[PDB]
């Protein structure tokens, strides 16, 4: 069926509540992910703390130890970034939505929202006249299609004397009497039936305005929401994007640094002077 | 105290068994790293399957819907990357260390490594001659400082003769013989104490030389593990680095462009003509 048909704006008004619903959704969606971003960061700092300790108590000293611990550090510094994502999603994006939802929706006392009950009210009194003066027409339709069908009944019960030569005098008098009263009956109904249509076609213009006038407002409101989503999702896109960052490559430019700084020659060197033949020795002498 | 003191070559030998353990530690270190990269991916893909349904089943249609879902996609393509890390870590870095750690370590039929019992036996082979040559000197020490101190007591037997005209020169002869007997036990022992040292010096150049080769043979083997750790870690750093990854930057340049394609006007135009004043209508007529 059509929107212009009485009470079919229902699905345009329903979009309002759906709008409020789509806010909470976009919030939970962001939040639920923000929680995952922290889950990763937390697992990294925990892991780092674990091995930064295991390596410490480990038997592996020297420059290699530093090169090793450099990875525990990268894990931490990565956690710092991902731990920043979380906040960037909640403190900014999430809230920026929560606020928009309140400054756009107002919970009516009874139920639903103000801007929802208003659209309904608006559409109603913007369709009322075209609906009421649609009853005059419809009440005239079943008033004419009842008389116009009543005419054929007279035309039928008029030739009922083609077999029975009964009271012919009183017959052709009454038969041609009812078909005449029915002639004006169908004509007077059509006359008042054409009127109702005029009375409606005159209500149409004003009805075409008030409706679209109430509808246009909804579109504008929905626009503010759509354009708002494109605005938030973009920010979110930048809060997830770590490729377009400089501090990221840094973490992996310095990791390569520390690892390369592992001079094996220098390690064996140290070990040679502290545990190897490089140690002093009181060679046995006369006492 | 010093490495050159007999037996004090354990620290440099214990280094061997440590080298093995260390490998096992670094393997667990990487395994736990990837195991987290996996859990992080699993959480992402499931976050996608989670909301990719809620959005498609939700009241959010049109371009804005696509822009929204566009996020789920980035959440998947990212998860896919961290899964490449898990594999790279376990299939290469890990399987590499494990492989190396077995090709350089062979457990005995008794326990311990063939290379552990390799250096120890080697050290003893080069130190035994020096040790046994020293055990003689050590005995000569409790040989000269046993007759030389035995000499000092011989003077006591004479010093005690200051106010005791006891025996005759007959006894003086008994203490007079110790002049050409006790003194000999000091000049003959000190003479041999010389030999023990002189002869030991003939067994120290060959001693250090030999003791050196063994130690260097450890420096060689140890070097291999060190340089290996460097080679490995370098690769590991590269398997964790998503900075210089072509696919990574693309993910977001693609997400962003997808969100910018979210035309608000596009969605609006559609609704008005599908549920609004745009819909056609059978304006009442004569029947
Ligand atoms: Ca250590
Ligand atoms: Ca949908
Ligand atoms: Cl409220
Ligand atoms: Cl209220």
């Amino acid at each position: 069926d059509s929107f212009w048909e009485v009470g079919n704006y229902k699905r345009t008004v329903k979009r309002i509540d759906d709008g409020h619903r789509l806010c909470g959704d976009l919030m939970n969606c962001l939040h639920e992910r923000a929680r995952i971003e922290k889950a990763y960061a937390q697992q990294l700092t925990e892991w780092a703390r674990r091995w930064r300790q295991l390596v410490e108590k480990g038997p592996q000293y020297g420059t290699v130890e530093k090169a090793w611990i450099a990875v525990m550090s990268e894990a931490e510094r990565v956690s710092e970034l991902h731990l920043e994502v979380k906040a960037s999603l909640m403190n900014e994006d999430f809230e920026k939505i929560k606020n928009w939802q309140k400054e756009a929706f107002h919970k009516q006392m009874m139920g639903g929202f103000k801007e929802t009950k208003e659209a309904e009210d608006g559409f109603r009194k913007a369709q009322k006249p075209w609906a009421k003066k649609l009853k005059e027409v419809e009440a005239a339709k079943k008033a004419h299609h009842t008389a116009c069908k009543e005419e054929k009944l007279a035309i039928s019960r008029e030739a009922n004397s083609k077999a029975d030569p009964s009271l012919n005098p009183e017959q052709l008098k009454k038969l041609q009497d009812k078909i005449e009263k029915c002639k004006q009956d169908v004509l007077k109904t059509k006359d008042k039936y054409e009127k109702s249509l005029k009375e409606l076609d005159q209500t149409t213009p004003q009805y075409m305005e008030n409706m679209e006038q109430v509808f246009e407002q909804c579109q504008q409101f929905e626009e503010k929401r759509l354009r708002f989503f494109r605005e938030v999702l973009l920010e979110v896109q930048k809060h997830l994007d770590l490729s377009n960052v400089a501090s990221y490559k840094t973490i992996y430019r310095e990791l390569e640094q520390s690892i390369k700084a592992a001079d094996a020659v220098e390690d064996l060197r140290w070990f040679r002077a502290n545990h190897g033949p490089g140690m002093a020795m009181n060679w046995p002498q006369f006492e």
